[PDB]
RNA sequence: UCAGGACAU
RNA sequence: UCAGGACAU
């Protein structure tokens, strides 16, 4: 687990092929980018658990 | 690329083994949380050209 | 901004 | 906002 603090405008990395962006804010919301190749997945927290299911590809 | 709009609270996962959450805000800071095994690495973009000097661990 | 592989900025 | 593998929340 880590934890850190940002503002908009700036970055975060992870592994060596994976970034993140904090675009901005808009009141409690926060607008995020990610950038990282198909080789690897990336979703909403709800829509990960419809994957660890048991699978990486729908039927 | 990719880009999502959530509030504090709220999480989002990469790969198969990677987790984010967004612990708040404050002003225009974010502090955000990560949760990824020590078989990858985790830094703000500061410290992550450190690294991409040619190694991606620490000694 | 209700969910996408796009900064819509 | 100071930099860590910790929500110090």
């Amino acid at each position: 687990m880590l934890i850190l603090t940002r503002k908009v405008g700036e970055s975060i990395n992870i592994g060596d092929d994976i970034t993140i962006t904090i675009l901005g804010v808009s009141g409690q919301q926060v607008r995020i980018g990610i950038n990282a190749p198909k080789d690897v997945a990336v979703h909403r927290e709800e829509i990960y658990q419809r994957i660890q299911a048991g699978l990486t590809a729908p039927d």
